[PDB]
């Protein structure tokens, strides 16, 4: 409808795949080359389904901060025959608050879904499903099951992936440029 949704659409059309693990179907954001991210609670194994095709996982790393606290981001390298468009220049460098964010989801259940979630708070610490978690972003939308892995964007930035909600607020794990230097 407007330039928020325009940036979100451009990320979804080129930089997302449907990932299926034994824990369900997730929106998966491709970042560069064969490297993608998914919430750690997807429990990625040796094999994953990508757009319903059996795919070997070459590497999977569940990120933690330097205090050994969960960040709820898994970086996955896929044995895929195609690279993602490099979107690392759209990643923030520092922890921050944001105006006017969109949460975008693409699954079997929720195809081409875009939610204007509005203002995003640097929440920091959250007890997420009983796990102490850092670098959490919070928005006031009553987000539901099937939105995990959803991409959170502003105009010009990819700031996080949806990892949970409490019926009133949604929670995203931060994406930082420094996760994907190589």
């Amino acid at each position: 409808m407007g330039p928020g949704f325009d940036f979100a659409q451009a990320i979804m059309k080129k930089n997302t795949v449907i990932a299926r693990t034994e824990k369900g179907e997730f929106t998966m954001l491709g970042v560069y080359d064969r490297v993608a991210v998914i919430p750690t609670h997807a429990s990625v194994g040796e094999i994953i389904y990508i757009n319903d095709v059996e795919t070997r996982v070459l590497d999977a790393c569940a990120l933690r901060d330097l205090t050994d606290t969960n960040l709820e981001i898994t970086i996955v390298k896929l044995d895929r025959n195609q690279k993602f468009r490099d979107i690392r220049h759209f990643l923030p460098r520092c922890e921050d608050d944001y105006n006017d964010a969109v949460l975008s989801v693409h699954t079997s259940k929720f195809p081409n879904m875009y939610i204007p979630v509005g203002q995003v708070t640097n929440y920091g610490f959250l007890n997420l499903g009983g796990t102490p978690t850092h670098r959490i972003l919070m928005y006031n939308f009553p987000t539901r099951a099937g939105q995990c892995g959803g991409v959170v964007t502003t105009t010009g930035k990819v700031i996080g992936i949806h990892v949970g909600g409490n019926g009133a607020q949604g929670f995203a794990a931060m994406l930082l440029h420094s996760y994907f230097t190589d």
